[PDB]
């Protein structure tokens, strides 16, 4: 096993992904979406002009979605630390919900560590 570090990081994820309305109407918006190191980045489009807002990954719990968080959507997942705030992300295509959930997923989770079975 061999690691590389460089100044600037390459992308491991980018697609367009909807976001459950913070402030809104139990309504969904589109977002695109830009999967970082350990982070996760999102902007108005794929245009990618400013960064809106960013996501921590550390820690995270990211998988499939549950059916008491009154989520009405296929191939859907939910991010939570467990405390700190509940994410939604609503993937329109069920290949892509699987890969996001291991993609952000695995930046969130950390093998050959402790407080962990």
């Amino acid at each position: 096993g061999s690691s590389g570090s460089s100044g600037n990081a390459p992308v491991t994820k980018a697609g367009w992904l909807f976001k459950q309305a913070s402030s809104g109407v139990k309504q969904w918006n589109k977002r695109w979406f830009v999967l970082v190191d350990r982070c996760l980045f999102y902007y108005k489009d794929e245009k990618e002009e400013s960064i809106l807002g960013s996501i921590p990954l550390l820690s995270f719990r990211v998988a499939a979605v549950q059916p008491s968080d009154n989520i009405s959507r296929k191939h859907t997942f939910k991010a939570e630390h467990a405390g700190v705030r509940t994410y939604f992300f609503s993937a329109e295509s069920p290949e892509e919900q699987e890969a996001w959930i291991q993609a952000m997923g695995e930046a969130a989770r950390v093998q050959s560590g402790p407080s962990s079975g």
